[PDB]
């Protein structure tokens, strides 16, 4: 059911590696999840990364606003290291969607490199993945 642990809410879950396989691994799950992967320590200087987290959350807070079977969260290199590392990451800012049932297919990861990180773009993935329609708030 860990659904009501689920609320929890800084509208993007900050997860390491056991919060991951706990909330997105391991059964039961009746929601889908989807997770941003990305370093955004300064350290790394991933410009594309802040970016795209600045478009990320204007998608998550517009879901917050209006809206559970979907929540957002994020996974950054330097907390998650074992997660990026179990999926074979060699570089960031990749977005995914884990479906409850199963693994996640192809298109579960989205194609930034061909689409960009617009909100509005992010949301129409989403609505192809889960038919969850968030309609974006401000750009």
């Amino acid at each position: 059911e860990q659904l009501m642990e689920w609320s929890s809410r800084r509208s993007i879950f900050r997860m390491n590696g056991d919060k991951f396989r706990k909330f997105i691994k391991a059964p039961p799950r009746n929601y889908s999840m989807i997770v941003m992967f990305t370093a955004l320590q300064p350290q790394r200087q991933c410009s594309v990364c802040r970016q795209a987290n600045e478009e990320y959350q204007i998608l998550a807070n517009s879901w917050r606003y209006s809206s559970n079977k979907l929540f957002f969260s994020m996974v950054d290199y330097d907390e998650g290291t074992d997660v990026f590392q179990q999926l074979n990451m060699n570089s960031a800012p990749t977005f995914m969607h884990f479906p409850p049932k199963g693994r996640p297919k192809r298109a579960d990861t989205f194609d930034l490199q061909r689409i960009g990180f617009a909100a509005e773009q992010l949301a129409k993935w989403i609505a192809d993945r889960t038919d969850v329609h968030i309609r974006v708030f401000r750009l």
